[PDB]
């Protein structure tokens, strides 16, 4: 119960696994930065282990912080 966005696809608030708040956010620019950007990770996977820098990454835990524009209305 935390991030209310992405997290293993379009999700729906899910808020990743347990950890009891928080949402590891990673990905955004796939790896081609060829425009767009709807292939993120921001999934959580415990307690946001931070992971690595690479493409895009972060770590929130304040209700959410792993959104994603564009998306698909279906």
């Amino acid at each position: 119960i935390v991030c209310h966005t992405t997290a293993t696809s379009p999700i729906s608030a899910v808020t990743c696994p347990p950890g009891e708040n928080l949402c590891y956010r990673k990905m955004w620019c796939d790896a081609f930065c060829s425009s767009r950007g709807k292939v993120v990770e921001l999934g959580c996977a415990a307690t946001c282990p931070s992971k690595k820098p690479y493409e895009e990454v972060t770590c929130c835990s304040t209700d959410k912080c792993n959104p994603h524009p564009k998306q698909r209305p279906g």
